[PDB]
């Protein structure tokens, strides 16, 4: 025998096991016990067998079976049968060929488990800022304590000390209890904690009286896993859930936006390509928000699994794991709030703020693999200038060594030892990087900004490298590694990424503080702008053991954050625009950078799961989410995925593009120019073209909600249900989604699909391209070419953009972010309402603006505060008849050139029926009106055509046109109407043309008839409007005209309008 093999937890992975584990892990009562056992060579006559004591009392040995041959090792099975709650079991496994050299493994221990449940309260003391309820316990001598505190008025923590030997910590006063014999009631302004106490059970309810979340109906929810002396290994709670409450967030998912019916694991991992298939993440989070109006955090690092009505149809169960240290408190929380972005507020209260993030991060980021020199620097920038592609954000991935990644490929150099740091001048800089000085100069020459690539681990591939060997030896002479747990340096299990490597402890700083000094120059010298803090997945086994006293199962989730969290801050330090891009984390990950959603493949199964995981994270407080859009590996995209993945990229909170290969030919840069000739599609450009543009143009609009995520923890992409959680139709949908408080995006994510479904909330939204209303309320099909991306604007929105002289959206603005081009506020006035923009053109002060809809009185009112630059408003309505600013009347300029020569001014664009106002700049408020005017037309060529077409050969339509003729039977044009100022009398406008005859036709308001009567006009370049009495009730009005037998006459129909 050349040697034997057996360790109970293996890596202590999650998914898989090692051939040589104990099953299970740790055993709890009645669970017979499995080792698994190897020994090699493969030989007849050897024998494996297993000593042992039970409770101290030596055993009669086990015997190993053979189980499997697999290359040069036999695996053998011994069973040490099953055992009761509290024994204590210690044995060594041995391996022995013919009665020759023993060998062995062990002695390994491990202690019989089983669960003990809250019973009931036995007495509540209220300490005034926490109050402590004592508890029996189900079985075992515990007295356990249960400690409710107030982190905020909303917000109740539970802390549980199942031993009682530990204490809550302190929360807010603001509370009153009601303590009685059966029962003891906690209440806030904004909770009622009402707990039974014989059996304990807990209901959370608002201060109304709703039921928030409750325990578990039949109690005993409450538990803690225990051999009753020596472990607490895993805590539990159970409460009830209604067939209908959905559950969001868990950190990024990729496999739906609602676990209700899964098991989800809160355990970060490095999964490739399959995330939603294995349902793995990167970035795992122990927080979900409810419908029902919660969230709730578990407050700790350790790996839990939450049972989402998996097993029992209305009970949803968190089990959290522990390192067996009976003194380690069960910690969570119930998170209430204003609404369900003030629930996320709440979270990243306790977990830490989104940090805001430059501007130049909200532009597009280009990134290839195959970008390894400066040559292909150069081309990348000279690429993106000759097709007109002003990116903001630069990637290197493949510029190091190889070996040591904090050093130039090519560069040469003298070694040095003990870890002491490089300046730029001890560098001969060669071959692929001869000056990357000079490099990050013409990357910033471009407008851009520059990130590099970086690992957590020292790489050791087992090669000579001298400067890396140097650097390795000093990393373990410092004990800046964490620990093996028999004094070794850990490394990266060798199957892993990067395995045999050394990872840097983050928990250590002075390892933090050498391991950043090393890259110092990197900022200070070469002038980077941040890293790409890629890895960090990497944490197995149990003994693994940290500076901070902690070991690998509790590590594991957190590490990626330390990490990340440590070189974000050091970046920043010395450049305070830097900016990291990163993938895992835990709670927390948020107030350290952008994350990207990982290694997907170009199909359209991967973008779905991405906007998934999009959607997901930003429950979980991660708002700067990006993905690589099209996805950066695999066969190359399609020219229509290449469009549909562009338009949502243009739409979400980072946009970004990749790939995936170091090397190949042709080219997989998924760049616009490369996809144009990969694929052959040239219209690829100009569509990219135009979402890059918009983007720039909604910046100022993209960037103050950037802002509003850091103060207010609302994220910028968010599931439907987030901002509508009683709308039963919005529970489910992972195919559109709120972008800024205001743009309803709804990107297409279908192969072959043109037919958008779109699930519009209630109230009334407007196509931002073109103008179209839609009344919410209900699913309405909008077709969507490849080109095309439905948007809507919800009523009362103010969306500041950045326009050039041509003032429509998709007209590059270019990348300036230290001034506004033509600073505009597109306004869709509905009742009153307010913006607070964030000028951080100029100093970042918020600019409060209101508008006052009073199309009752056929007026529009601006607040415009002061402002340091030139305004222009555009206004969704009808035609002013004069507009006033101070009380002065503004002009009104014929042209849109004339408009722009104008110091002030107004212009209707007819096409999208938007009234532009210019105002100067002014250090003191500015009061525009806009007199005559009425809510926008319903364009006739918006509406929903039965048997008639449009045209636009006569001009003076508003619009894009109008339908022609509509002149025979069974042709119809319904139009979707909302009541302007609510349920009452109003007038309707038909504008049309009838250059031959006198017409009629026959309308239908909600079902009721009559006639109307359209004098003929001199020819058909002559519009006229005649005024229709129609009654609209609240909302949404059909209003349908047809062409019926008595009937006559062709007309050009260009719209209605609705006034008082
Ligand atoms: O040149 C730097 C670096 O480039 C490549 O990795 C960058 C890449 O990392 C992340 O995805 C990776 C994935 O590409 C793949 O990598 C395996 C690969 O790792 C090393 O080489 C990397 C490049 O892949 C190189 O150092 C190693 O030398 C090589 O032998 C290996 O084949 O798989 C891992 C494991 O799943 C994955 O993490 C990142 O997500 C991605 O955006 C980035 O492009
Ligand atoms: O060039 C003459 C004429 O040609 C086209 O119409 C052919 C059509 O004419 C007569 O019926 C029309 C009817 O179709 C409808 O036309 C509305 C239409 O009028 C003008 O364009 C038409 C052509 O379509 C043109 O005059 C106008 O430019 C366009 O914008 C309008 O949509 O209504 C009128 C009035 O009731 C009627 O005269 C003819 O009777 C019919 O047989 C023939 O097919
Ligand atoms: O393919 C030769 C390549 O293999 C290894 O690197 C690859 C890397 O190039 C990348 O390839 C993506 C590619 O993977 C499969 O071939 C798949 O069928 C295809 O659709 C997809 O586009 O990613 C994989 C996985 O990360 C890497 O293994 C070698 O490292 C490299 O030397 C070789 O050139
Ligand atoms: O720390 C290892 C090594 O780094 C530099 O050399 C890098 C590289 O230089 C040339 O390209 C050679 O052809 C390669 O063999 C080298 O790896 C330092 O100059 C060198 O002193 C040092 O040992
Ligand atoms: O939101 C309004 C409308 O937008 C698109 O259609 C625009 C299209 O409408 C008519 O066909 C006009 O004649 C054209 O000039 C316009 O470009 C969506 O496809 C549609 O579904 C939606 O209702
Ligand atoms: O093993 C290290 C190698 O990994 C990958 O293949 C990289 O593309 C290459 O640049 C590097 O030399
Ligand atoms: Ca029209
Ligand atoms: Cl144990
Ligand atoms: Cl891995
Ligand atoms: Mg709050
Ligand atoms: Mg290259
Ligand atoms: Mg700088
Ligand atoms: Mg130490
Ligand atoms: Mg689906």
């Amino acid at each position: 025998m050349d040697g034997e093999y057996h360790s109970p937890y293996g890596d202590d992975d999650l998914y898989t096991v090692q051939p040589t584990e104990r099953s299970p892990r740790d055993p709890k009562a009645g669970e017979d016990v499995i080792l698994n056992i190897t020994t090699w060579p493969i030989e007849n006559g050897q024998d494996v067998w297993v000593e042992w004591t039970k409770n101290g009392v030596a055993q009669e040995n086990v015997t190993a079976a053979y189980d499997y041959n697999s290359g040069n090792n036999t695996y053998w099975k011994a069973d040490l049968g099953k055992f009761e709650k509290g024994d204590e079991i210690t044995y060594t496994t041995k391996g022995s060929t013919n009665g020759g050299t023993a060998y062995e493994s062990g002695p390994f221990t491990f202690y019989v488990t089983d669960w003990e449940y809250v019973q009931d309260v036995t007495s509540v003391v209220d300490n005034g800022d926490s109050i402590t309820l004592n508890m029996t316990a189900t079985a075992g001598d515990f007295s356990p304590k249960l400690y409710l505190s107030f982190e905020d008025l909303d917000t109740l923590r539970m802390e549980l000390s199942p031993t009682g030997k530990e204490t809550g910590h302190a929360g807010k006063s603001g509370y009153t209890v009601e303590d009685t014999a059966e029962k003891v009631t906690v209440t806030t302004e904004d909770l009622s904690i009402e707990i039974q106490k014989s059996p304990y059970r807990m209901e959370v309810h608002q201060a109304d009286g709703t039921l928030l979340t409750s325990e578990y109906t039949t109690a005993n929810s409450l538990g803690w896993l225990t051999d009753g002396k020596n472990v607490i290994n895993q805590y539990q709670n159970n409460f009830m859930t209604p067939s209908d409450e959905a559950f969001y967030g868990f950190g990024e998912r990729y496999d739906t936006i609602n676990q209700r019916g899964k098991d989800v694991e809160t355990y970060v991992y490095n999964e490739y390509q399959d995330q939603a298939q294995t349902e793995r993440t990167y970035l795992a989070v122990p927080f979900f928000v409810s419908a029902n109006k919660y969230g709730m955090y578990v407050n700790s690092d350790f790996h839990s699994q939450f049972q989402m009505a998996s097993k029992v149809e209305d009970k949803y169960s968190f089990v959290l794991d522990n390192d067996g240290d009976m003194t380690n408190m069960l910690d969570y929380y119930v998170i209430s709030g204003k609404d369900q972005n003030d629930i996320v507020n709440n979270y990243t209260d306790i977990t830490g703020k989104t940090t805001l993030l430059p501007k130049w991060a909200f532009g597009l980021w280009m990134s290839a693999n195959e970008w390894d020199r400066e040559s292909d620097v150069s081309s990348a920038l000279s690429n993106a200038k000759a097709n007109d592609i002003p990116a903001t954000g630069f990637v290197l991935e493949q510029w190091s060594d190889e070996e040591t990644y904090y050093i130039w490929n090519n560069a040469t150099y003298t070694a040095k030892k003990n870890g002491e740091a490089f300046s730029y001048d001890d560098f001969t800089f060669n071959g692929k990087w001869t000056d990357p000085k000079g490099m990050v100069d013409s990357v910033h020459d471009a407008g851009m900004n520059i990130v590099l690539w970086q690992v957590p681990v020292l790489k050791d591939d087992g090669t000579v490298y001298e400067q890396r060997d140097n650097d390795e030896e000093y990393m373990i002479s410092q004990g800046y590694s964490a620990d093996d747990g028999t004094g070794a340096p850990y490394r990266v299990p060798a199957s892993q990424w990067f395995g045999n490597g050394i990872l840097l402890d983050f928990t250590n700083k002075d390892a933090v503080d050498w391991w950043t000094s090393q890259r110092e120059y990197l900022l200070t010298e070469v002038g980077i702008d941040g890293f790409k803090t890629d890895g960090g997945e990497m944490v197995w086994g149990r003994d693994t053991t940290f500076s901070n006293g902690e070991k690998g199962q509790e590590m594991r989730n957190r590490y990626p954050t330390d990490y990340v969290s440590s070189y974000f801050d050091f970046a920043k330090s010395i450049n305070p625009e830097a900016v990291s891009f990163s993938r895992s984390g835990t709670s927390g990950a948020q107030k350290s950078g952008i994350y990207w959603s990982g290694d997907q493949t170009s199909t359209f199964d991967s973008f779905q799961a991405s906007l998934k995981a999009g959607l997901s994270a930003s429950t979980s407080g991660v708002s700067y989410w990006a993905w690589d859009m099209a996805g950066f590996t695999g066969d190359y995209p399609t020219a229509e995925l290449y469009k549909r993945a562009t338009a949502m990229a243009a739409f979400a909170p980072i946009m970004q593009f990749h790939s995936e290969k170091s090397d190949p030919s042709p080219s997989e840069e998924r760049s616009p120019w490369n996809a144009v000739a990969r694929t052959g599609d040239e219209t690829i450009l100009p569509t990219f073209q135009k979402y890059l543009y918009t983007r720039m143009n909604l910046l100022p609009y993209i960037y103050t909600a950037a802002k509003d995520t850091a103060d207010n923890g609302k994220s910028m992409m968010r599931q439907m249900a987030m901002d509508y959680p009683e709308d039963v139709n919005a529970r489910d949908l992972d195919e559109q989604y709120m972008f800024g408080d205001d743009l309803l995006v709804a990107p297409i994510v279908q192969e072959g699909q043109t037919e958008k479904e779109v699930y519009l909330p209630e109230g009334e939204w407007v196509d931002i391209w073109n103008g179209g209303v839609h009344p919410g309320g209900e699913t309405i099909s909008y077709y969507a070419d490849v080109d095309t991306l439905p948007v809507f604007a919800k009523a009362g929105a103010i969306i500041p953009m950045n326009m050039t002289d041509g003032y429509q959206l998709g007209q590059n603005v270019g990348n300036d972010l230290k001034s506004y081009d033509n600073l505009t506020f597109r306004v869709y006035p509905s009742g009153d309402s307010e913006y607070s923009f964030y000028d951080d053109v100029n100093g970042g002060e918020m600019r409060d603006i209101s508008v006052s809809e009073d199309f009752a009185n056929e007026k529009v009112s601006v607040d415009l505060p002061a402002m340091a630059d030139e305004t222009t408003m555009q206004v969704f309505s009808t035609e002013p008849t004069s507009v006033t600013i101070d009380g002065a009347d503004v002009a009104k300029a014929d042209t849109l050139d004339a408009f722009n020569e104008a110091t002030t001014g107004y212009y209707y664009d007819t096409v999208q029926n938007l009234t532009y106002v210019k105002a100067a700049a002014k250090d003191a408020k500015q009061a525009i009106v806009l007199n005559g005017v009425n809510h926008a037309p319903y364009e006739a060529e918006f509406g929903h055509l039965t048997n008639v077409t449009t045209a636009s050969d006569h001009a003076g339509y508003t619009g894009t046109g109008f339908v022609a003729g509509f002149d025979a039977e069974k042709e119809a044009v319904e139009f979707d109407i909302d009541a302007v100022d609510g349920a009452s009398d109003y007038t309707m406008e038909v504008r049309y043309s009838a250059g031959v005859e006198d017409a009629t036709r026959t309308v239908y308001i909600n079902g009721k008839k009559q006639q109307i009567t359209l004098p003929k006009t001199a020819n058909w370049d002559t519009w006229n409007t005649v005024e229709v009495p129609v009654t609209l009730q609240a909302g949404n009005n059909q209003v349908v005209f047809d062409f019926e037998a008595d009937d006559t006459a062709g007309i050009n129909f260009d719209h209605v309008v609705i006034k008082k």
